[PDB]
């Protein structure tokens, strides 16, 4: 029993914990209340290095886990470069931070704040706890025991989107952007050279560049549903906007005009890539190109109409959704850039449903501040710790900084619940 | 009488004398073609300067008025700077030639092909001559006199797009982006407080950051139908793909097909702004905000529902497209950054309609080459010198390259007509 | 009588005030230790606008005042950024921070530090006191009376450098680059026509830059010793390499090596500009090169060999170092871009000398930590806070990240010196 | 027997060999004349690659071969762009040609004019030919025959200098910058682990980055004379100022001027490095410290004042030149940065000397127009092709629109030599 329970010990989560640390180091009363987190990952940087995949992180480096929160953290970026000796040759570099060293960072910080992070411990199910007719509690189940509270906090996510036509087939050969490191490592020193990259993000865009940059013969086979990488946006969203502006317009809209406000925005397609990463991959197909070698071919305004798995590679065809002219390509193998599913109710909450309040499609109603609205509850608190278009407008991020903010509001929204 | 006339001697016009010239000079066959160019503005600095005005310039200095034809002309960028002495300085810029650069480019162009080009000289008709009850040649009607043809080149463009609700309030206060510099000069030594720019591309950004920066206390309301300035594409399109690609694939579309992907492509929203106006605006108005003036005010998602012209200058009503929320704004003066409008048959060739073939919405009907179809005619033969969306997918742009390109195809479309 | 005074409120006293507030907030030793702070100029914008002029501003944000030496500072640009609610749009820059935005920082700093600074308060002289034939205290004194302490801070900098050839000329059109701005002030709405401007720096590039800004017919003639500003050193040194590296290794030389090491780097030459510095003022002139006016003159490898003031102006007489060659240009104002003297012993230590120690060339003898070396002294510290070449092997530069640090080790030296 | 003989078909004499092309194409008198070309190399891709190491090519693409001298010719990058179908791809990239581009260029323009080079055909010798007591002729003498011209041109440039100590060393694991691939290549696929580059130009960045590229154990100690590579000029110098501008300014002053001029210009230090190789090695090395490798060493102020080759590797004795303090470093290899000879008297004019005159070193005397000054004969004319210190006041350097300006001075300079 402690008086919130947080799953997920990723950036959202750690997050999380800075607020509540910042607040125990300075003596405030938010340090009091205790927390602990489940995380079902283990503690390593291949992990960590896993979460930042797609991410667009070209933004400026005070949009860490806790400045724009408290800049006073010990937290900060700027307490971790003075830590490592590397300040000034940061200043000199004049580009932004390399994943790979915000993921050092990100080690860096989970390292000082995970006294209460329980790893290798998955959450199957949460159950509700009945009393006068009226939920109470929740217990929240692990293999290594079960935990009992009034307040939770999803810092999880959302899954993989893997249409239908996939799902028999997802394998060493054809899987999603999410364990494209894994999948490529299994091919231990040779990879296979003809491969189909479907969709238009950043995970995609990366996907593709990882390959033309690891074997001089592969040939890449890049489909878009719309406009290839040439016409995306430049920048992640929250990269070009502050983004909880954004989340507050969409709250001030009733129901109805949230549904006209996302037919729109679907429609309006904004979907963004670091724009150094379009750099580096177009810089180096064009370098291939003067040697006579054109490795990635383009589809556009396509989809894929057909796909099985034969003797020699997957057959996919093609259909070019304005002309409706087909094609056919064979290849050895197929990485599915097709971003993550909105849970309408997170499948963790499946147990609790009677006691959720429903939006007009069924799935969780969240206010502003990432709370779940209750019915017939007494006492008993839930919040989402994420974005999405169906509660905010917004496609689900990892930016660092939005983070921050979200850490808190939930942290005080935390601390008003006890007492 | 001249085997051809061209209407219209601005970039477009200039560019396809440059390929006659280009071929007269070089001996080639084309060159003994006659051609005459009528245009109706003067040959002025200030008039060309008015042409390039919301073009996004930020482009490579290859993309020319005849380099992408022919680079070996003697009307390239680098024969201007090497004319005028400033090609090792120009390298050493580091960033793309201004657009005061380009103008100066461009009079030096003119000024070298402009032989056969009567200023000052505007068509006001166009008459058919029929002789065997089929159409012959065309009588193209000016103030200075009268020209007949077979051959008929349109490098005049189209009009602005004024919606009804302002075509009585057009005058000194209320204006479009192509006369800023005129009416923003006719106020003299001080212009007035209060300023509405409507629109959200690179005319509206360029009237907006030139009205901050002429006079510290002005204040500017930027309404735009979709989201702001912060959320445009960077970079109009031709400079961000190569163009003539997408024009032939909008070509290998049946109509039916077309008209699916116009409207795919009219709600996909494209509307570019060169990076660095964005930035030049975004600077300043960051700067402005240190010393405490918030001077410019942003409203997404709105039309102008109700305006009019009072003693006190003007009061508009705002109505936010999915809220419905309205708000009222007092200003002293509009700008109308509506940009032009596409017409279906040009005014021009209103008297030509009987000969001219019809479209799916019954303008013209115009091929790959830019040719008019027509229908019941002996030899003459008509060509639109510009992109359109209705006829090529794209709208129109001021982008030397493709001009280059187009003049091409022109004139040796143009030879062959005469043969 | 106060523990410490610290003459100068300038960014190097604020950085020192900032020490000792985070201490005092911290509940830290240091914190209780009593220092107060004179500065002559009075406590505006202007002033401290006069401060950072000639100063390369292009380096990274967490080089700032505070930062460098403690992060979780209450005073960090981090904060300022916060209260003023711009960290968002900062970022959405992509330019380091203005000039105009770093003053502004620093009034913030210097007004939630200023509690013991008594601006308007020149100090006039230092008077000694000696009691057992020993010196024991100083006496500071000022209009507004005197003060006393063991411990001295000498955060006030150095004078113009003036060559004797001038120094009958100075006035309303002949000045320091350090009153660049209050002088054309003087001219009110109408400059003079020709300039020269004398030097090779950021202060001659600056006022170049200003000139040609302010007037369209406005020549400018920049005389450099060596060659121009084309081949000036792109950023200040500070912000090329980590400083204190390089005032360790000139500290760890013997005399004879530092003045071999100082012999070499005067042939160096090592003078830089900020590199969007150079790019404006390169810009400019191209631009305005384009209609035709050439309104800067170079003359490298040259000195004044003669000037008079004449009824119509001045008749400069320029002398090119190598060939001999002379040539005279006749101009209505000069600007002596001359940059800053290096003090051997500061004038405000005059009545001191007797208790202070020589270095090779007579003056001050100072340490790595910015003490300066007493004989027949019982408890009497005094500190320079700022670089020289004589002393630390670098010029005397406005750095604030340098400012910082040397904030910490002076601010723990004075704590040891009270017990 | 040819009116004239060029010695070197590197990009100095395909540039010469452009102009009389241009002249020949466009039927003007110079494309008459016959010239002959020797190169010593064979005509492969690795040649011309291994020619563009060490050159600075972060410069505009209009400063190629031709261009500046002639922007019509057949030869400019832009028909080069136009020809291989990447002119718009190239304009979207934003960043400066690839060296790996310029190769394939230069291989593009050879190609078109190399139908009077001979390849893998060295001079061994040049004889003088008396008649009247006086020269009239020269024989150029190769394995493959011999050539007789009064008009010689010598394009093969100078030698790597290799300091006395060094000379015995020469081998596998310690050798210069010019064979650097070459001696890469013969390790095989196991390079050395710990390695010594000496020098502080471009050739010592890039054999830096390509080793702490190649293999991440590799640790590489960088030797320079004066300050590191932080401290380095960004840009060579003809990307800095316009060169020919410099060289006349030189031959402006008489000899003892001249060698004031050099002893300054040498104390000044100016040496170059691409901005862009500066920032990828310094990117680099700071990405692989946050794994916590620190893997390249710099020692600034210092000499190789010892060195032995032992059976573990070489033994190096370094000497800090302001200190006199000294350490030694045990290394497998040895890289020497230490550039090019400047020969006062070129080899292959050791025979002519007793027709040549002598400037103040002995050494060739050298017109502005690059002539070779003689006495005592008869219609015999040498022109060498390059730049130095000593003629010209500017190190030579691959400059590609260098090589166009001077092709434009010899090759008019040989017509009026043969009539």
């Amino acid at each position: 029993h402690s008086d919130a329970i947080c799953i997920g010990f990723g950036p959202a989560g750690i997050a999380l914990a800075c607020a509540f640390e910042d607040a125990r180091e300075a003596s405030q009363p938010l340090g009091d209340l205790s927390i602990g987190y489940l995380e079902a990952a283990p503690d390593t940087q291949w992990h960590r290095e896993l979460l930042l995949a797609g991410t667009d992180i070209n933004h400026h480096v005070f949009r860490d886990l806790v400045t724009p929160r408290n800049p006073r953290s010990r937290f900060s970026f700027a307490m971790y470069l003075k830590d490592q000796g590397r300040m000034f040759d940061f200043g000199l570099l004049g580009r932004p931070a390399s994943r790979h060293e915000w993921s050092d960072y990100l080690g860096w910080v989970s390292r000082q704040v995970d006294g209460h992070t329980r790893f290798d411990t998955p959450v199957t199910e949460i159950d509700p706890v009945i009393r006068n007719g009226r939920l109470q509690e929740v217990r929240v189940r692990t293999p290594q025991g079960s935990f009992a509270t009034r307040n939770l906090v999803l810092s999880s996510g959302s899954a993989p989107r893997i249409p239908q036509a996939f799902e028999a087939l997802l394998g060493p050969t054809l899987f999603h952007t999410s364990r494209f490191l894994t999948r490529l490592q299994a091919f231990g020193k040779q990879l296979p050279k003809r491969w189909l990259v479907l969709g238009s993000g950043q995970s995609a865009s990366e996907s593709v560049l990882e390959l033309v940059s690891r074997d001089p013969a592969i040939e890449v086979h890049s489909v878009h549903r719309c406009a290839g990488f040439k016409l995306t946006q430049l920048g992640q969203f929250p990269n070009r906007v502050f983004a909880p502006d954004h989340v507050d317009y969409f709250h001030s809209l009733n129901p109805a005009a949230r549904q006209r406000f996302l037919d729109w925005s679907r429609s309006t397609n904004y979907a963004g890539i670091d724009p150094d990463e379009r750099q580096k991959l177009f810089s180096l197909i064009y370098e291939d190109s003067i040697a006579g070698r054109t490795r990635l071919h383009t589809y556009a305004y396509s989809v894929i109409s057909a796909i099985e798995h034969t003797a020699d590679g997957y057959r996919v065809e093609l259909t070019d959704t304005f002309s409706q002219r087909t094609r056919v390509l064979e290849v050895d193998a197929v990485v599915l850039g097709t971003g993550y599913q909105q849970y309408l109710i997170p499948p963790l909450l499946s147990g609790l449903q009677p006691w959720l309040a429903a939006d007009v499609d069924g799935g969780l109603l969240i206010d502003r501040d990432y709370r779940v609205a209750t019915q017939g509850a007494c006492d008993v608190n839930i919040w989402v710790n994420g974005l999405s278009e169906r509660s905010h407008g917004i496609s689900d991020s990892q930016s660092f900084s939005l983070m921050a903010l979200r850490a808190g509001r939930i942290a005080s929204a935390l601390e008003r619940a006890v007492e």
